């Protein structure tokens, strides 16, 4: 058998949620129980590790409710937590008593904290506390990774001048737009440096990851023209390295704190072929390596032997500028004055 | 009024504490509950500001508890939560009815969770969390810091030769100590990136930072004598960047990613300095306004101007080197093989 626990934020209406979880969880010879307490709910399931299973990837889309976390995976138990509960559903607004009002008061104080907390995580921990794994524990592995790097051109001169705020409102708005494309084509961001999006791709995504570099290039050249000139906004441009090699994965840090990082030269080299599209005409420098990776009939574009033995770079066709690096510099200072 | 809500890793006694509790709850008038299931305290504190927290400095030095994480806090408050129980102590192991099976094992799940997320959090957020301040909407300001950076000498030689598993033993010991002797100067890390520690002290805390990076360089000179030449750890050696300036320190990132960092061009200049040791006879290097925050009678020596306007770099006679840094890179290559 098996048994997981997962929470979830919603979107009667539960009453026919139960409704329907009974008669199944029978016909599929389950159990478990169902709280929902402040537009969150928790669930316990357990039973047979095939009909478990074929049941959470159905709840798992329903649309009634979202953010879902599953927080812990038991494998082959032996005895249920619940045997005469095929679903039972509480729902713990409706109670009113005093014994059990302390202990509703904490669980919503400790839900609602960890789900601030799980904002902070890297990603590969929330999908291994999601895949049972315990990632305190985790042994760090040797895995192939097409390295990813982007940062904000000529940044130092944008923090420069701007306003707090504005640098906020302009360094969050790469962010956002980072990660949704980056986490749209499959890869992983591992951490935010400063100005810099540090990701990840397997060996199977160089295309998913060329892709990724030229969508972030174009939304921000949609995004500079959207804006008026005088939105901070109409000054934001990229550069972006993909490397690929060995790296550890894996976790790193003493009990006080710990860290779920990426190690390896290769992390290096996409860093510095990112600061080399500064001196190129194109935003998007990557080795033959990641190029090797590439199944699509990118148009590849050959830059040379760079820097402690040199390698090769290469970029597509589609990443060119309409741009100066040190025109584009001059022009944001000059912009803000 | 205020209450707070805490939880506590523990190291009959309970009801020591109970019995207590409730005389001087009423002394100073106090109310709320304590919660006790698998080695963990929950509790909830709730009175006049003054007398709630005249308590809970009491509380934080109690031995018998430990790894403190407060994780709530309502300001003037009106209405009481458990008016009527000076400290209730609801001991969650004893009761095994069935209606209250399903909340216990949630509560244990989430707040053990929520444990294991904490170590993977920014040092700030926690102390945010723990002053009752929300991280998610906190607006980010612009500091004074001096900026702090430290990484592994020829760290690119040590993922070369080595086993995974001995690179990672070598990092977290590295990291152990790093943060270790940060932390106990009052500085806070940042994060780490790759084989670097990215930590900040304040304005006040010049001298607490030079110390900092003497007492890491001089830990590691013993380690590496301490241990057999066959282990890792014998090759292991740092250089510290500090730097001075304003940054902006705060939230950063999309709904589905948050960081909470530090933007400035200081943290740059720290870095490059820490980089610039690999070509010093000194292990520290740091700026002229670093300095100035030290107010120790510290031995400055002046390393000149270096690089996009030259800045004066210093150390301290005792960040003197007794190796030469392509010595020790040759000298790392050769041992293993
Ligand atoms: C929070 C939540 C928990 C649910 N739990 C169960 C469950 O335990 N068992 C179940 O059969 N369905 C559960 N459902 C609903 C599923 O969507 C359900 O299996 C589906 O409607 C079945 O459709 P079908 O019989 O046409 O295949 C749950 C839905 C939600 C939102
Ligand atoms: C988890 C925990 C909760 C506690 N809660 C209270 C409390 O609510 N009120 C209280 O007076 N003491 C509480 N204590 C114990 C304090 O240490 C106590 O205030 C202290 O022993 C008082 O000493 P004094 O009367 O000599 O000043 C708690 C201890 C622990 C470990």
């Amino acid at each position: 058998m098996k048994r997981l626990v997962f929470i979830s934020k919603i979107s009667e209406e539960i009453q026919r949620i139960g409704k329907v979880s009974i008669k199944n969880n029978q016909r599929d010879n389950i159990t478990g129980v169902l709280l929902y307490l402040q537009g969150l709910f928790f669930q316990i399931l357990e039973g047979e590790n095939e009909k478990v299973d074929k049941l959470y990837k159905k709840i798992l889309v329903d649309d009634r409710h979202t953010n879902i976390l599953c927080l812990k995976t038991e494998y082959d138990i032996t005895d249920r937590m619940f045997p005469n509960w095929a679903m039972k559903t509480i729902n713990l607004n409706e109670n009113s008593e005093l014994m059990i009002q302390p202990i509703k008061s904490l669980l919503q104080t400790i839900t609602q904290s960890h789900r601030v907390l799980e904002k902070y995580m890297p990603a590969r921990v929330i999908y291994l506390i999601n895949q049972g794994i315990n990632p305190l524990t985790v042994e760090p592995q040797l895995v192939e990774k097409i390295i990813f790097f982007s940062d904000i051109l000529a940044f130092s001169t944008l923090t420069e001048k701007l306003p707090v705020n504005e640098v906020v409102i302009l360094v969050n708005r790469y962010f956002s737009i980072c990660t949704r494309i980056i986490s749209a084509y499959g890869g992983e961001v591992t951490k935010f440096i400063g100005d810099c999006v540090m990701a990840s791709f397997t060996k199977e995504q160089g295309d998913a990851a060329i892709r990724t570099s030229l969508d972030i290039i174009s939304e921000l050249k949609q995004l500079r023209h959207h804006v008026e000139a005088t939105n901070p906004l109409h000054l934001l441009y990229t550069g972006i390295g993909l490397s690929y090699g060995h790296v550890i994965e894996g976790n790193m840090g003493s009990s006080l704190k710990m860290d779920h990082t990426l190690l390896g030269d290769a992390v290096n080299v996409a860093a510095r072929l990112e600061a080399l599209t500064r001196q190129l005409p194109y935003a998007l420098a990557f080795t033959a390596g990641v190029k090797k990776c590439c199944q699509a009939q990118w148009t590849f574009i050959n830059l040379g032997a760079h820097q402690q033995e040199a390698i090769e770079v290469y970029t597509v066709n589609e990443a060119q500028k309409y741009y100066d690096t040190l025109q584009i510099t001059q022009l944001i200072r000059q912009t803000l004055e």
